[PDB]
Parts: C-alpha cells; sequence; structure tokens
C-alpha cells in the first residue's frame, strides 16, 4: 500500500489536488521516516515537504492526514539539531500546541511526543517552546482525579516531555516555569509506574543541578523523602536519576543537606557503595565527598551509620574515578572533622589504602591525598602522637611512595612533600 515508496512519489502525492492523495502520500512518508536503518530524513527536508506537513497539522477537517504529518514530523524532529531547526523553522511549535486539545487521543500524544524532541534539543528552543504557550496545555492534560485512568503510554510521553522542558542550562529553564510545573512534577513522582518515576527523577535531577536557589524551590516541594524513598528501588533505572537529584541537592547549603539525612538517605549507602554498577557507586562516593564537607554534626552522622568503613573499602578497591571520589570526601572529612573523628579514621584503617594511592600517576589526586596526610598529622599534634602516626605510615611504606613524589613533575606536590618529611619525620 504505502510501503518502500520514493521521494519522488511522495513528492507527486504531496503536490496533487486531492486531498485523499495527499493524506496516502503523507502517511507513504511517514513509514518511509519511521524505518530503522538510515531514514532518509535530509532527502525529505530537501524536497521541501516540512512546510507542507506543517499544512497538514491545521486541517481539523481530515484528522488522518494531522496525525501522519504530525508522525511524520516527529521522526524529522527526533534526528540532529539541523533536523530539529528545519522543523522548528516551518512553524512546527505554535501548530503543534495547537494539535494538544485534539479530541482525538492519538494526535494529542503525537503533539506531546513532538514538543518534546523540540524542547530536548537546547536550551533556545527550550524556552521557544515555553514562550509560545505549551506548558498550560501540557498540565491540562494531566488534569484528571487519579492518574491511573490515563493511557499508560500516554503517561509516559507526558511524564518524558515535561522532563525535557526542565533539562538543559545555560540559562537554566525560566524560574516561573519551574515553578509551573514543580506541583504537577511532585505527583508523578508518587505514579505508580516505573518509568513514569524515573523520568520524574531526572527532571527533578536536572531542577537539582545548578545554584542552592534552585535546589530550594525543589526542596521546598518536600520530595526528599520521596527521593530516598526511590533510592532503594529494585530497578537501576530509577535508582540513576534519583542518586544524582540527591548528590545534587547536597552540594547546596548544609540545611539542604540535613534534609537528606534527615529523610533516611545514609542507610542505603552500604549499598550503593558496594554496588555492582560503576557508575552508581561513582556517584555514590561523590555524594559521600559533599557530605563530608559539611557540619562536624554531618561528620558524626557518617560515623553513627557506620560509613566511615565502606569509604576506606571504595578507596582501597574501586573504579579509579570512583577512588578519586574516595579521596575528596576523605580530604574534606579530614578537614572540617574533630580530633575524635580523625582519630576515629585512622582506626578504621584509612592510611594505608591512602598511601598506595600515592602511587597513582594523576597529579591532582596526589595533591587531595596530602592534603589529606596533613589534616590527619595535624591531629596529632593536638595529641603529640605525631610520631606513633609516622611509625604507621612508614610500616605499609607510606614513606617511599612520600620521598617518591619530590622527583616528579609538580612541585606543588614536590613543595608539599618536602614539608612533610622534614617536619613529622626524623
Ligand atoms: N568543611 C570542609 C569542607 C572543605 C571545603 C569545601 N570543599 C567542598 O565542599 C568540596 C570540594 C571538592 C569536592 C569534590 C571535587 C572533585 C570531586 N569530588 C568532590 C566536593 C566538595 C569548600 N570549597 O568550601
Amino acid at each position: 500500500g504505502t510501503v518502500n515508496w520514493s521521494v519522488e512519489d511522495i513528492v507527486k502525492g504531496i503536490n496533487s489536488n486531492n486531498l485523499e492523495s495527499q493524506l496516502q502520500a503523507t502517511q507513504a512518508a511517514r513509514k518511509l521516516l519511521s524505518r530503522e536503518k538510515q531514514p532518509p530524513i535530509d532527502n525529505i527536508i530537501r524536497a521541501g515537504l516540512i512546510p507542507k506537513f506543517v499544512s497538514f497539522l491545521g486541517k481539523t477537517d481530515c484528522s488522518p492526514i494531522q496525525f501522519e504529518s504530525a508522525w511524520a514530523l516527529t521522526n524529522i524532529a527526533s534526528g540532529t539539531s539541523e533536523q530539529t531547526k528545519a522543523v522548528v523553522d516551518g512553524g512546527a511549535i505554535p501548530a503543534f500546541i495547537s494539535l494538544l486539545a485534539s479530541p482525538h487521543a492519538h494526535i494529542s500524544e503525537q503533539a506531546v511526543w513532538a514538543l518534546g524532541n523540540i524542547a530536548g534539543d537546547g536550551s533556545a528552543f527550550r524556552d521557544l517552546v515555553i514562550k509560545h504557550g505549551a506548558i498550560d496545555p501540557l498540565l491540562a492534560l494531566l488534569a484528571v482525579p487519579d492518574l491511573s485512568t490515563l493511557a499508560c503510554g500516554y503517561l509516559r510521553n507526558l511524564t518524558w516531555t515535561l522532563s525535557n522542558l526542565c533539562r538543559n542550562k545555560n540559562p537554566a529553564p525560566p524560574l516561573d516555569a519551574v515553578e509551573q510545573i514543580l506541583p504537577t512534577l511532585v505527583r508523578l513522582l508518587h505514579h505508580n509506574d516505573p518509568e513514569v518515576l524515573a523520568d520524574s527523577c531526572w527532571a527533578i535531577s536536572y531542577l537539582t543541578d545548578g545554584p542552592n536557589e534552585r535546589i530550594e524551590m525543589v526542596v521546598k516541594k518536600g520530595v526528599v523523602p520521596q527521593l530516598v524513598k526511590l533510592l532503594g528501588a529494585t530497578e537501576l533505572p530509577i535508582v540513576t536519576p534519583a542518586l544524582r537529584a540527591i548528590g545534587n541537592i547536597v552540594t547546596g547549603t548544609d540545611e539542604q543537606t540535613q534534609k537528606v539525612i534527615d529523610a533516611g538517605a545514609l542507610a542505603v549507602f552500604p549499598s550503593l557503595l558496594t554496588n555492582p554498577k560503576t557508575n552508581i557507586q561513582k556517584e555514590a562516593t561523590w555524594t559521600m565527598s559533599n557530605i563530608t564537607a559539611g557540619r562536624q554534626d554531618q561528620i558524626q552522622q557518617v560515623v553513627n551509620h557506620g560509613l566511615v568503613p565502606f569509604l576506606v573499602g571504595v578507596l582501597s578497591k574501586a573504579d579509579f574515578k570512583t577512588q578519586k571520589e574516595a579521596a575528596w570526601a576523605i580530604t574534606n572529612y579530614t578537614s572540617g572533622g574533630t580530633v575524635e573523628q580523625i582519630v576515629y579514621l585512622v582506626h578504621c584503617g584509612i592510611i594505608e589504602p591512602l598511601m598506595n594511592l600515592l602511587s597513582a600517576k594523576d597529579t591532582k589526586i596526589i595533591q587531595v591525598i596530602l592534603d589529606a596526610i596533613s589534616n590527619i598529622f595535624q591531629a596529632a599534634e593536638k595529641l603529640g602522637e605525631t610520631e606513633k602516626l609516622s611509625i604507621m605510615i612508614e610500616e605499609c611504606g607510606g614513606l617511599d611512595k612520600i620521598e617518591a613524589l619530590q622527583r616528579h613533575e609538580n612541585e606543588s606536590v614536590y613543595k608539599a612533600s618536602l614539608n612533610l618529611i622534614e617536619k613529622y619525620f626524623s
């Protein structure tokens, strides 16, 4: 029927003066554009078909050509930026917005998906979608008493598009737009479908990526407890964005950080710090590094929850990137912690795995480690145990690693090494 038409025929039919010939060629185009290996998007664009497609969006009298041209356009809009641009340039954005209120759910859904791909392309288009007024009719589609009545795929599409309106930076989305979408986002975050949950979490993790004021608008809606609950999901696609949102939040103030701790976050971290998926373990250790950068009573909760031996663990054996996150966690802990907390850290076994990392050929981790070693001696000098410490470090090959660092490209490293040898050794 409409399968494997040539571009030339599609053009011939869409140009005819026959609504039905056009409908038939438009469907042909959509099937061509829907093929999986190398769909001829640029050939379609070159033939000048986008303006014609955009006009069919307005044919309210012919519902099926609306759907078909919507789907065709959608396929193109899901390609490169240049391709997405051609769709926007054809004037698709207000036309798609008008279709959100289509009586046919298939058509309105298709518009949702298309606005999703356009906003998702980048900041400028995101903000252009918003200016043309997309947010209200998108939100209106979710104004039902119970989200469970909505079609499963329909609801996944809306959540996904909403998350693209939250998605990029430089600039971050308009404050006024974020405040408008957030209440519905809080609600989706409570909906019982794994995909809606994942997408909602991604949205929140976009909105929490930035300055503390941004973090505050989110934290103020009270989602932190639901984020922590989702942190313990079995589904890795829910846990990955939940962990990102949580990690973003603890880069903010001490008070925003305390919210995460109070919600029970720290109880999930023994799993997260030993998680078999390498990126979850990396994210969890980074998150820990921002927590040890906080208050002394916050360091104490890390301590109280038994997470210090997990940090020793990560430092001892992990992906190198995760180990560097572990280094930062320790330098932060040591610089801001009390003497008793630094003493405990050494009692848990921090020194040897710390020294083994001096071997690493990465200049900035070495300074982080040196930074941390110094902070520990400073605790020891308050207790006059600097000597006993020296021996620990010397027993586990720590000095051979420290002495070797003078013969080193960087001399902020050599100067840090230098000082340590004189001040605390013979
Ligand atoms: N109370 C001691 C906190 C240490 C100082 C404090 N530093 C931090 O908060 C911090 C510094 C560095 C990092 C970090 C950097 C690179 C990778 N992973 C973590 C995370 C947090 C500051 N710049 O104000």
